């Protein structure tokens, strides 16, 4: 089980509304963020406060869209949290947990860190009661129109257990 940075240790603010999941969570949503690759909390945090502020104050969602974000070093950061609802997978908000890479991961990798922490915090989910133990993992681009988690690292996620190939998706209209 990683130790997860929450909110305040990287000097995050609190949700402008909280949603709640029904555990367990039966799908995990593995996408990268593009902007504001940092390695280790020093960095990171000032980032993730921004990433924050653009989040609640110009996307108008409640909080960061992703459930946890994983930095270089492999630290995991709570964006929503467990068992919340986030806003960074349409049709899988309310269903899914979304994981997100900081970086941008169409051409290279995360880091060996980063990906093992990716892992260590599915298995914690499935132990904890977060996740069911027959998850499925999916990227992002597999089910709405985003290029997110990148092709390098949607290549990597593909050899991963429970990677699902056929996900469904719902029109929005």
């Amino acid at each position: 089980c990683p130790t997860i940075k929450l909110k305040r240790q990287w000097g995050g603010k609190p949700s402008l509304g909280l949603h709640y999941q029904v555990r367990p969570i039966r799908y995990v949503v593995i996408h990268h963020t593009v902007t504001g690759e940092c390695s280790g909390l020093l960095k990171c945090a000032e980032i993730l406060q921004n990433m924050q502020a653009y989040h609640q104050n110009e996307l108008d969602f409640n909080d960061i869209s992703y459930n946890f974000l994983i930095g270089n070093d492999g630290i995991v950061y709570e964006g929503t949290g467990w068992g919340l609802r986030g806003a960074h997978t349409y049709g899988y908000n309310a269903i899914g947990t979304g994981i997100a890479f900081i970086g941008n991961f169409v051409d290279k990798l995360p880091s060996d860190a980063a990906l093992q922490a990716a892992k260590d915090l599915l298995a914690c989910g499935v132990q904890q009661g977060e996740l069911s133990e027959d998850y499925a993992l999916i990227a992002g681009s597999q089910v709405i129109s985003t290029q997110s988690p990148g092709l390098t690292l949607y290549n990597e996620i593909q050899e991963w257990p429970h990677w699902l190939s056929n996900p469904h998706h719902h029109h929005h209209h």
